[PDB]
This record gives structure tokens, sequence and C-alpha cells, in this order.
């Protein structure tokens, strides 16, 4: 997250931290995620497409820091990694960048609701907030495009939804952005999501309720003028989400 503020897991109870084990024992951070149900975390497919092995991932809930523990946190193994089959990456656009991670603790249990661990509500069929609406994003991603390290503490910021018409302008992204994607940015281009925030949640208050409106997917640079963040439009994938989370 470029700019924005430091926050704790208490303020983002549905945020899931995903790590990958390496040969030797070194675990590195991979991507953000969101707990949508006790046994399921939703994220982005491009985070795992190069290493489809479920056995090498670790999911953390109730965690506020990157490389240290937090009281109340819970560790999970990935029982099943569901990548979208029509995923593809073009020059800039990442299509169908969405993924499901079924989780289970070593005792074979799913997440237990606490003050630091809660689910986030999914939207309704083609029912998104009005353009110009403020939403929030959370992540352990870069604070500056030039950094090579990630902040140790979780962060968040607020951005506004941009209309599909505006995001499709020549100086923005042109035809790279489709209706399955959502654009959001700070009107002053000061704050934004960045490398390392992928798979994290774009939350919007819709009719007095926090809703997982999007998933951090892509963008040109970070906090660059007329280069909004692009998010996978959750509302267009409900059918896909339900068919894979049943049995
Ligand atoms: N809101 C943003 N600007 C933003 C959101 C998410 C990411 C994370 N996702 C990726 O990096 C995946 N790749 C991209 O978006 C690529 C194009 O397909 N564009 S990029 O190379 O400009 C992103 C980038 C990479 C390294 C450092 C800064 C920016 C980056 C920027």
């Amino acid at each position: 997250i470029i700019g924005g503020e430091f926050t704790t897991i208490e303020n983002q109870p549905w945020f899931a931290a995903i790590y990958r084990r390496h040969r030797g024992g070194s675990v590195t951070y991979v991507c953000g995620g969101s707990l949508i149900s006790p046994c399921w975390v939703i994220s982005a497919t491009h985070c795992f497409i190069d290493y489809p092995k479920k056995e090498d991932y670790i999911v953390y809930l109730g965690r506020s820091r990157l490389n240290s523990n937090t009281q109340g946190e819970m560790k999970f193994e990935v029982e099943n990694l569901i990548l979208h089959k029509d995923y593809s990456a073009d020059t800039l656009a990442h299509h169908n960048d969405i993924a499901l991670l079924k989780i289970r603790s070593k005792e074979g249990r799913c997440a237990q609701p606490s003050r630091t661990i809660q689910t986030i509500s999914l939207p309704s069929m083609y029912n998104d907030p009005q353009f110009g609406t403020s939403c929030e994003i959370t992540g352990f991603g870069k604070e500056n495009s030039t950094d090579y390290l990630y902040p140790e503490q979780l962060k968040m910021t607020v951005v506004k939804l941009i209309s599909h018409r505006e995001c499709q302008q020549p100086h923005y992204y042109g035809s790279e952005v489709t209706t399955k994607m959502l654009c959001a940015a700070d009107p002053q281009w000061k704050t934004d999501s960045c490398q390392g925030d992928s798979g994290g949640p774009l939350v919007c208050s819709l009719q007095g309720r926090m809703t997982l409106t999007g998933i951090v997917s892509w963008g040109r640079g970070c906090a660059l003028k007329d280069k909004p963040g692009v998010y996978t439009r959750v509302s267009h994938f409900l059918p896909w989400i339900r068919s894979h989370t049943k049995e």
C-alpha cells in the first residue's frame, strides 16, 4: 500500500496472509486473501499459477505483522487450491484473476470466529456500489515502487471507484480493462495498492454492509497518474464461486 495508514488485524478481521514454504525452511509472503466462510479464503489466481502445489502454502488469519506472530492468530494448511481455468495475462490485463483456497488446521478444523478473525460478505449478482463511492484496501505490499522489501505491519487506505467508461479512456487503460474488472484510485493519485497487495480485498460499504467488491489484481506502476488499480469484479464470479465451494 502506497501511502495510507498502518492498521491492525482487528480493523480488517477477514484479511488472510498467504505464505509459501521453500526448500530449507524459509517461508516468504505471497499474497493477501479474504475469509468468505469458515473453510474458504478467496484470492487471486496469478499468485499461485507458477507453483500450483497446495502443500507449499500456509494461510494465516488474525495476523497483523509480516514476520512475527500476533496473539490469537491461527495457522492453516491448504486442503484444496482452486485456480480459474480461463486465467490469462496480456500486456497489462490479468483476466479471471480469482482463486479459492480451502483451509484446515492441523487438527482438521476450519476457522473459529474471534475478534481478530471474521468472514466478509459476498456481493449480490451484478450489484456493485455507484461509481465515485469510497472503498478500502488492505495489504502487506510495497509502500514505494522502489522498495524491494515489504512493510512489517499491515496497512490500509481508501480509494474511489472509477466508471468503466473513464477507465477505458486512451490515457487510462483503453480496451485492456473489461466489464469483469473494476478500477479504483485516489482522485489525487497519492495512495494506491501496489506489488504485494495482490489477492487482498477491496471492501465497500453497500447498503450499510461491508462487502468484498473486488480483489487486488493489477495496474501500471503504483499510484501513477491516470493509472488506476484494477480489481477482479467479485459480483461477476458468484456462479464460479458457489460451484467450487459446494463439495
Ligand atoms: N493499483 C496498482 N497500481 C497496482 C495493483 C496491484 C499490483 C499487483 N499486481 C502485479 O504486479 C501484477 N502485474 C501487473 O499489474 C503488471 C502488468 O500486467 N503491471 S506492472 O508491472 O506495472 C506492476 C508493478 C510491478 C513492480 C513494481 C511496481 C508495479 C500492482 C499495481
